[PDB]
C-alpha cells in the first residue's frame, strides 16, 4: 500500500503503448495526454479558428452545442469543427489546453479563448471581432 508515504518512488516515463490493455479498453494514452499528436499540433497552427462540439455542426447532440453554431451564424463566420464523442483526441486536447472544459468550446490561433458562456460575452461585446479583424477577416457585426 502507498499509505500516503514513500521512499524510492516507482519511476515512470511517458512513451506511447506498443500493446493492448487486457479485457478493458482505454481512450487516453500516457504520452498522448502529456503531448498532443504532431498532425493535430500542425492542424491547430494551420487553422486560424477551431471549435469542438457534442456531435457535428449539421447534426448537434446538445442544445448548447446548437446555440454555438447559431452564434457562428450571428457572426456569419463558421470555423473548423470536431465531435468530442467520435475521437478521444478532441476531449484530450481541450482538457490539456483549457484545464477545465465546458462544451461547445472555442480556440483561436492555437490559444484558448473560452466555452460558450465566455464566447457569448466576447460576441455580445464585439471583443471577439477585435481579434478576427486583426487577422484581416470580415464578420457580421452587431
Amino acid at each position: 500500500s502507498t499509505s500516503g508515504i514513500g521512499g524510492d518512488v516507482r519511476d515512470i516515463e511517458e512513451t506511447h503503448p506498443d500493446f493492448q490493455p487486457r479485457l478493458v479498453s482505454a481512450d487516453l494514452a500516457e504520452d498522448e495526454i502529456a503531448m498532443v499528436k504532431k498532425d493535430i499540433d500542425d492542424t491547430i497552427k494551420s487553422e486560424d479558428v477551431v471549435t469542438f462540439i457534442k456531435g457535428l455542426p449539421e447534426a448537434p447532440m446538445c442544445a448548447y452545442s446548437k446555440r454555438m453554431i447559431d452564434v457562428l451564424e450571428a457572426l456569419g463566420l463558421e470555423y473548423t469543427s470536431f465531435d468530442v464523442l467520435a475521437h478521444p483526441v478532441v476531449r484530450s486536447y481541450v482538457k490539456e489546453v483549457s484545464e477545465w472544459p465546458t462544451i461547445p468550446q472555442l480556440f483561436i490561433k492555437a490559444e484558448f479563448v473560452g466555452g460558450l458562456d465566455i464566447v457569448t460575452k466576447m460576441l455580445e461585446s464585439g471583443d471577439l471581432k477585435k481579434m478576427l479583424r486583426d487577422k484581416g477577416i470580415t464578420c457580421r457585426d452587431l
